[PDB]
Parts: structure tokens; sequence; C-alpha cells
């Protein structure tokens, strides 16, 4: 397949393209940012694997690095500091997300759009209302990446419970901020039973394990090396689901109609064209209900932000 | 396998962490360093593989990150800036590597210890010496890693006769700075005929690409994604070898009775208790022949500076 990363020199970029160019699953890597990004580039050329690796600087850069890009990830922004809320990178990041979807909807439209940028609960609002905009729209290729939540949620029941976290499998849906986090463990595979002493703490760090990791490095970044590998999983999935294979399941914060939220993450069928099928939310516990009764203020309110500044810039 | 990084917070250290955690080769990955390791080691808990990790910061806890290891990888080191040589980096680095490695020397003396630290030709040395003065010295399990001019040498030579990197396999021997780095064309697999002129600038593309990744990153350091991939590359076929898996060859700086070089690189059959069988160099053509010679003296200088150096301080 033939990948974009637009943001290629940060923390996230760094990794993630080097997982990327690791694959076998990855023909041409394009590589985008405004500053380091032939340095980069020269140094992931030289591993010995297919994909041709081409660096690019610059707003008049973009344009060659986004044709013909089957997939485009996007983890640009700033990442937090220990204090912040991922809301309080909205201002600055909203408008580098707008900046580089517009030239996603001009030079690939046809491309499937994974939107790593903090805080995903408004930022793919203004991707779908820049798209929108630009009269490309399709809500079935515009993905906003929230395997980190997942990847944790498998690591820690299985810490929890010693299963192989290879075998484990939890879905999260919801958003990807604090409470907007739902992981449903009552759905996970295999089994797990856990008192709700220990399940309601399960739950509280699979969403405050950004925050935990912010605060661990101590003003140094945030989370770039599980996003990284996230980040490479969920693009691997969208890559063999368009070669063909099915059963390809993956969550991602998407539009969607499964509640009276506009936009929602949930297990999604993945196929050649995006998505397949919403799978939905599924049988839910009471507990689980409640979670997202209460969850779905903050993401009204974090999604009328992200379409308001399109609607405004 | 239990693998120890020292040097985990920095350039090479971050990726390489990041490729060891996702591997089912490690089941423990310990990490050091002097600053930040904390942060490192949370980030990559998170992700949903086998290997547990556990970040250990300052030399009151050197000891603790290095008891029960099999490898430990040292990339610890600083890197060059553009202008900067290989040896403007000996008297920082060489200080660095002494610390580590009497450390390593009592507290896992049994490890195979991989050296990526610049500059190689020196650093292997100044190891050799450390463990040879608290008594613990096995030339068999001490390894320089070269395996970036092999992943170099491999990728250049199938993107110039347009072949698939993952079927080439270029002999690289010698060490590892300017000339005393001697690919041997006539052995690769396959054939590749060249023109003497496209061999020539073909050796010179791989003895400077070091160089030419610290110029393209312009300040920002020397290659770190790449080598994190070849430092991975190494040990994996190290713990593969260890783990029983036969005819495993790989390249390395090791203390050698080749040439009248008592350090050379040259292809290694490893084994169960690290090399099994030095391969030699070969059957050559009269320019790598030649290669060889002129390489001997610049050699025999590094190595000389590094016995040196521990003979004193």
């Amino acid at each position: 397949a033939k990948v974009a990363v637009l943001g290629a020199s940060g923390g996230i970029g760094q990794p993630l393209s080097l997982l990327l160019k690791n694959s076998p699953l990855v023909s041409r890597l394009t590589l985008y940012d405004i500053a380091h990004t032939p340095g980069v580039a020269a140094d992931l050329s030289h591993i010995e694997t297919r994909a041709t690796v081409k660096g690019y600087l610059g707003p008049e850069q973009l344009p060659d690095c986004l044709k013909g890009c089957d997939v485009v990830v996007i983890p640009a922004g700033v990442p937090r500091k220990p204090g912040m809320t991922r809301d309080d990178l909205f201002n600055t990041n909203a408008t580098i997300v707008a900046t580089l979807t517009a030239a996603c909807a001009q030079h690939c439209p046809d491309a499937m759009i994974c939107i790593i940028s903090n805080p995903v609960n408004s930022t793919i609002p203004i991707t779908a209302e820049v798209f929108k905009k630009h009269g490309v729209y399709n809500p079935n290729k515009i993905f906003g990446v929230t395997t980190l939540d997942i990847v944790r949620a498998n690591a820690f029941v299985a810490e929890l419970k010693g299963l192989d976290p290879a075998r484990v499998s939890v879905p999260v849906i919801g958003g990807h901020a604090g409470k907007t986090i739902i992981p449903l463990i009552s759905q996970c595979t295999p089994k797990v039973d856990f008192p709700q002493d220990q399940l309601s703490t399960l739950t509280g760090r699979i969403q405050e394990a950004g925050t935990e990791v912010v605060k661990a490095k101590a003003g140094a970044g945030s989370a770039t090396l599980s996003m990284a590998y996230a980040g490479a999983r969920f693009v691997f999935s969208l890559v063999d689901a368009m070669n063909g294979k099915e059963g390809v399941v993956e969550c991602s914060f998407v539009k969607s109609q499964e509640t009276d939220c506009p936009y929602f993450s949930t297990p999604l069928l993945l196929g050649k064209k995006g998505i397949e099928k919403n799978l939905g939310i599924g049988k839910i516990s009471p507990f689980e209900e409640k979670m997202i009764a209460e969850a779905i203020p903050e993401l009204k309110a974090s999604i009328k932000k992200g379409e308001e500044f399109v609607k405004n810039m």
C-alpha cells in the first residue's frame, strides 16, 4: 500500500514511520513535516525493506506527498504537558488538522484518512467538515484512531488475569478523552470476571493511562512508542482488509448512527472501501450503560467545538 | 530472552526498545539511563506484547537492571554533529562505555554484550580490557555491532540492481569507520556484476553513509531509526542462535585472529554460547584484498587507542 505520514518528524511520527517502513504491506512511504523530514527520510531509506521512502518539507511540497496515497496517517500536533487536558490542545492543533486535511481532500480524496491529532473527539468532526466543505466527504473512509485504548485494555486485562496479551481482546467504545473512553469488559475475549471494586479500578486505569504517561514523562512528551505501535496496528489492519482479508474488525471514532452522538467509536468491520459494517454497541452490562449515558454530554460538547471551528475557519 | 538496554532514553535507545518490546523472542526488557527512563518504560509497558518492561534510573539502580540478563545492548553515547568525526566522540563515549561495561562484567558476566556506542573500533577494545580487568573476559560473547553496514549494503545493492532487498545479502568486513568498512561485493548473494567505476562509487556510498545521514539531519543527530532496526536484527539473530536455530550467521567486530589485526569484523556462525565458528574472509577479489591492506593500519590505531585508555583510566 502507499502510505503518507503527515507530521513525520514528531515524537509519534518517527517510530510510526519506522514500523511502517518495516512492513512488507507498505510499498511506498511518503513523509511530510515542516521541519527535519529530509533527515528522517535519509535515515529510514537505509532499511533493507521494500517500501520506497521519500521525505517532503513545507506546504508547497505537500501535494506531491499525497498523490496516489491509499492511506494517510496524521499524528501532527503538539503533545500535552503534565496538568493539561487534551482539550487544552484544541486551539493549537485544530489549525494543523484543518490545513493538512484540506490538502488530503484536494489531492487524495479517495484515501483512507487516519487522524491521531489530539483531541480526536473534536479533530475528526473538523476533518469531516473540511471534506464536506470540498464536497468530497465519505464517512466510511475517515478514522479517528483510538487503537491505543484497545491495546491498553488488552495489556492491562492480560496482566491482571495472568493471560497472554496476544490472546486478549476487549472492545473500547466512546471517544478518546477521560470518561468518554468506555472499555466493554463484559464483552472481553476471553470471559474475565472481576468484582466491581476491581472493575471500577481497571476502568479508571484505562481512562487515565495517557495522563499517567504524560505525568511519568514529566514534560518530555506523551505516549509516543505505544502510540506508534497502535497506529501501525490500525494501518496494517486497514491495508490487509483492503487486500481482501475478511473479518478484520477494529474500533474507531467514526461518523455514527449508533447513538444520539454524530461521531462515536464502536467495533467496525473493515473492507476494501473502508467500513464495510458498523458492528454497534452490542450487549452491554448496566454499568457499561451508565458510562455511555454520562459520556454523551462531553462528546456532544467536544464535537460541536470541532464543527463550529470549520463553520468560521 | 532477558534483554537490558543501557542508554534507553536516547535517539537509538527508544526505537530500539520499541522493536525489542514488540518481539516474541523477548520475555523481559530492562531499560537503563541516567534520565527519562521511567516515562519511556511507562509508555512501552502499555503495548500488548509479552515482554515485561522495567525502567532504571541512575547508577544506584544499574545492578538491578542487569541482574539475570541474557543479552545486554549498549546504545549509550553522544551523536555526531555535522563536521565532527567519529573519533571526536572518543573521549566522551569511551568513559560511558568503560563505566557500563564494568557494571556488566560484575553483574551479568555471562551475558552476550552488544556494543553499538561510537567508535566501535576503539569501544570494543575498551570493553575487552574492562572484562579482562575483572577476570571475566570471554571473547566469544562480546560483539561490536556493525549490522548497519550490512543493512545499508543490502539496500544499496538492491536498488542499484532493481532487486528485492529481502533477498540480497552482501558481506561487510573490517570495522565501522570510513576506509575500514570493507563491503565484499564479490561475495554478494546474488551475483550482481558491476562495472568497476560503479563498484568504486558503491563502496564509497557504503563507507560514508553515516556522515551523509548526519549531514542530512543538520544537527538533529545521526542514524537512529535504521540503527534501531539493525541493532534489533543483530539481537534477534543472537537470541535465535541461543535458542538453538541452526546456521545463524552474522558479521560482527569481534576479537579475531583472521588477520594480523586483533579485532576484525568478518562473518560469524553463532550458536548457543555466542560465536560458534569464525567464518573468516572467504574468497576475495584484488580490489577487496587491497581495501583490507589499506584498512589494517587505521584499525590497528583505533584498537590501541581503546586499549591504552583503560590501561590508565
